[PDB]
């Protein structure tokens, strides 16, 4: 049965045919999970599923969305009883040779125990950072003077097991306002120096968000 | 009129011939600041400086002593008036024509007032998280499973304008003891454009830490 979700709004066209072409084209099957974006739907499920979070500002609501896409497909593991699922946001371009890692999941099943706790990450795993041109403060010796800001790091493509599933979904229900993070920051760095709670990560990467490829 | 820095343990002989070499070699004048290590002498330095940061006990000392090395060089910079101040850390390597960035200022005197706000980064931007290696999980398709175990930023080669390092100084005092993170951490959340603070880049950069090079 399927494994590979991938989160997308039922509207966007282009990054939804963006990524069929490129799950068909290495015969990887998935499915897409419809986004929450700011909507009623959102409203509700931030009232009824994570109070706490609703009444964050330090997010904005397209974020919010985001993190309610993730949770519920995290209680879908739960609920459905699954091994683990795998998760993509809908800007992802999928390495060479990723098929091996991505139609089938016997080379999963005999490595861990699903019991666990992690998270094995399959994106790239730069620092987070973007650079933006600027054309007033001239170059200097064939170098560009450009503008770095920091983003948030990718939860564009990774394996969740069960056991971490259950973890964050308990994290994220008993997080106060105050402690409300980016996802990514929960997820990962939060949890650097967890006891049970590892993250993994796929050396070399077998995909990249598209803006990172940049 | 002397404006490069290097960061560097008193004791630290071979990163200082290291550093020796590769900016006599371009002729670059600089000089060492010997970092804070655990000791009375920092100590002393956070309790009367940066108290907040004495009473974090999510840093180790060593962490500590970074953070109070850039600080104090910050204050230098505004205590004796320096338009700016360029620091390193002791295991940089200079790339090929590093002498015409750092040896001469007229560049920067030309592009920029100094009591404007910036940090020029003249390192990489291109960094990895940092990855332990596993043997207890093998690898497949020749990707290996690594561990997560930190996600760190360089601030081992920046200019810093007096400007900056005002605005730098005065946040650094303000951080509630819960706010305190590594230096790196610190700087790499302060990269975001809802500030007067601006961090540029050098694109491509100039230098690199040497572990970054893998
Ligand atoms: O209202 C929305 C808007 C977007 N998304 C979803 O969010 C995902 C990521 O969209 P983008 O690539 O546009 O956004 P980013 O990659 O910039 O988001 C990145 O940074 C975010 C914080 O700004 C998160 O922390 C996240 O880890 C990370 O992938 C997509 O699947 C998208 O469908 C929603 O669920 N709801
Ligand atoms: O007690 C100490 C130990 C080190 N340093 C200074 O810290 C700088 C960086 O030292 P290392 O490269 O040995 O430390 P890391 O290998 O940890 O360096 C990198 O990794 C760290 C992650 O913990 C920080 O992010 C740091 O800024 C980053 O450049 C050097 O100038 C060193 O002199 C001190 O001031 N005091
Ligand atoms: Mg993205
Ligand atoms: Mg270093």
């Amino acid at each position: 049965e399927n494994k590979n979700f991938v989160i997308s709004i039922s509207t966007a066209e282009q990054r939804r045919n963006h990524i069929i072409e490129q799950f068909t084209h290495q015969n990887i099957p998935f499915e897409f999970f419809d986004a929450f974006t700011p909507s009623d739907k959102l409203t509700d499920h931030l009232q009824r599923y994570l109070p706490n979070v609703a009444n964050a500002a330090q997010l904005t609501m397209g974020e919010k969305g985001c993190l309610m896409s993730h949770f519920m497909l995290w209680k879908k593991c739960i609920d459905e009883n699954l091994d683990y699922i795998t998760l993509f946001e809908d800007d992802i371009l999928l390495g060479e040779n990723a098929n091996k890692f991505l139609a089938e999941g016997d080379w999963l099943k005999v490595r861990f125990n699903f019991q666990e706790i992690f998270v094995l990450r399959l994106e790239t795993f730069l620092m987070p950072v973007q650079l933006e041109k600027q054309t007033q403060i001239p170059p200097f010796q064939q170098r560009d003077i450009d503008i770095l800001t920091s983003m948030d790091w990718g939860t564009a493509g990774y394996v969740i097991s069960q056991g971490a599933a259950k973890y964050l979904i308990a994290l994220f229900e008993k997080l106060t306002t105050e402690e409300i993070m980016p996802i990514d920051e929960i997820m990962f760095n939060q949890q650097i120096n967890a006891t049970d709670y590892r993250v993994y990560q796929l050396n070399p990467a077998i995909c990249v968000q598209e803006l990172v490829l940049n």
